[PDB]
């Protein structure tokens, strides 16, 4: 909600609202296990703009869709929880029943959008808010993602790999509880007219903005991220074997 949400330039410049998401890019930038995983957006660097009566503080981070033709979004939110430590209490009563309503207690992973680019564009837009009702369950969940998989002729099998091997990547880096990441996402994002060999397709950690860094400050409360994606990785697993039926 910081920016209008749409990606056809080359950059994302995100307004810093609060110190964590920039604190958390700062503190992972030399880390070749963040930086060179490609596990999270290229960041660029933390750039001050005239704003108001001064400067306001931005990221600058690599557009994951420049130049894509035929956009296909997925966001899934990660973690067993999507309040914490620092949440409003006006928003307390909302955070916990969207999240024990959504597969986000069960699972540590939910629905929270999607697009889709079939040929008749404007796209066809799958509400964030479908997941307390339609996508409410492993099994919802996991037919939404294949629709993600579905350019609209056929299902695209052979990028799910590609998602799967990212995730690995995530969980390899988050076994190691350095950080604690709230209302944080998974990205996944292809253009329908890429071949494998385009790579016009994407899957990374995204929205830091409540982001603890545990070797700097105390968060009490679990996450659930590795949960999550121990979870998500489990259901593209699911599809890989449920697209060889195809
Ligand atoms: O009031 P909240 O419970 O935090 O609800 C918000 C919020 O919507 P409203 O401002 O309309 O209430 C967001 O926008 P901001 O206020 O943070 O700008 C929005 O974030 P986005 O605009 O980035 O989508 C978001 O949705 P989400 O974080 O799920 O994408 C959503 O939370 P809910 O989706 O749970 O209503
Ligand atoms: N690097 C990126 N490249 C392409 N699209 C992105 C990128 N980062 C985010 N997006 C898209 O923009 C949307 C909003 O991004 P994000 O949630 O990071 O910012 P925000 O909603 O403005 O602020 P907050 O961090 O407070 O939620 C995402 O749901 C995603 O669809
Ligand atoms: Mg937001
Ligand atoms: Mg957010």
């Amino acid at each position: 909600g910081s920016f209008t949400q749409q990606p056809d330039g080359q950059y994302l410049l995100k307004p810093c609202l609060s110190h964590r998401e920039r604190d958390f890019y700062l503190h992972i930038k030399d880390d070749k296990e963040w930086t060179g995983t490609g596990i999270i957006p290229k960041f660029y660097g933390v750039e001050l703009h005239e704003f108001g009566f001064g400067e306001l503080e931005f990221i600058r981070m690599e557009n994951l869709m420049y130049k894509y033709k035929r956009p296909f979004v997925l966001d899934l939110k990660i973690g067993t929880q999507t309040w914490d430590p620092e949440t409003a209490s006006s928003k307390m009563k909302k955070r916990l029943v969207v999240d024990s309503t959504s597969t986000t207690t069960s699972l540590g992973v939910r629905f929270s959008g999607m697009e889709r680019n079939i040929g008749e564009e404007k796209p066809i837009l799958y509400s964030r808010y479908l997941c307390t009702h339609e996508v409410n369950t492993r099994d919802s969940l996991k037919e939404y993602i294949k629709l993600f998989f579905n350019d609209g002729k056929k299902y695209r099998k052979e990028l799910v790999p590609y998602f799967i091997s990212q995730l690995d990547k995530m969980i390899e880096v988050m076994k190691k509880r350095e950080y604690k990441m709230f209302s944080s996402s998974v990205l996944f994002v292809y253009d329908s007219t890429t071949t494998l060999e385009d790579k016009k397709y994407n899957c990374k950690m995204i929205d830091f903005a409540h982001n603890w860094i545990l070797s700097e400050e105390e968060c009490t409360v679990e996450d659930g991220f590795l949960f999550g994606l121990n979870n998500l990785k489990s259901i593209l697993e699911d599809i890989e074997n449920e697209f060889k039926s195809l």
